């Protein structure tokens, strides 16, 4: 997260971290207690999720999960177009309790609306050039279809959208793919790709639409 903050303690309770070995690669979204919500190049035979922590330290998180998983399903077309389609559905090893830090949230029902605020969290690098310690902050609006889809041609796929860009270089970085993007309390996107480096004046980062797959996540859970 480029020029952001550190988010109040456990703000964003969907909030999920995705670790390899010793470090932290992706973020992600708890849209069911079985099931969280990432980007597809995020992709991994197995994963062990961090729920309910606003540092990385599971120790200093006395209300905390570090569960695992193995199933995660693919966006059938994912990558077709390129960068298309960026989204993944990991099913947890097992339900989780519903506490007050450890919270699912709910896919925006309609579509993005330029200008809208929103607001986007995660670990990515940053504004200058680490990894912070806790969950970053920042607000970003979004861009509307038109500039968007001209600034990203032909890249630009219907099921991505911008936010951002905007003179206060606030944007995402690396290691905050898969993060979540709310707006109106709603998860609008994730954190998918954007022009390098991050946080350049007009370009603004690109989202997952996940209003465009609100009937596929829903079927593939219930199945
Ligand atoms: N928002 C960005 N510029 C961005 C997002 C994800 C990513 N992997 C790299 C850069
Ligand atoms: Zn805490």
């Amino acid at each position: 997260i480029i020029n952001g903050e550190d988010c109040s303690p456990h703000s964003q309770p969907w909030q999920a971290a995705l670790v390899m070995e010793n470090e932290l690669f992706c973020s992600g979204v708890l849209v069911h207690p079985q099931w969280v919500l990432s980007a597809a190049h995020c992709f991994q035979n197995s994963y062990t999720i961090g729920l309910g922590l606003h540092s990385l330290e599971a120790d200093q998180e006395p209300g905390s999960q570090m569960v695992e998983a193995s199933l995660s399903v693919r966006h059938p077309e994912y990558n077709r177009p390129l960068l298309a389609n960026d989204l993944m559905l990991i099913k947890l090893d097992e339900s989780v309790s519903e506490s007050d830090t450890i919270r699912s949230i709910s896919i925006a029902s309609q579509c993005p609306t330029a200008g809208n605020s929103c607001l986007v969290s995660g670990w990515g690098l940053l504004a200058n050039g680490r990894m912070p310690t806790v969950l970053q902050c920042v607000n970003v609006s979004v861009v509307s279809e038109e500039v968007c889809s001209k600034l990203y041609d032909p890249l630009y796929h219907p099921s991505m959208f911008c936010a951002g860009g905007g003179q206060d270089q606030k944007d995402s970085c690396n290691g905050d793919s898969g993060g979540p993007l709310i707006c109106n309390g709603y998860l609008q996107g994730l954190v998918s790709f954007g022009k390098a480096p991050c946080g350049q004046v007009g370009v603004p980062g690109v989202y997952t639409n996940l209003c465009k797959f609100t009937e596929w996540i829903e079927k593939t859970v219930q199945a």
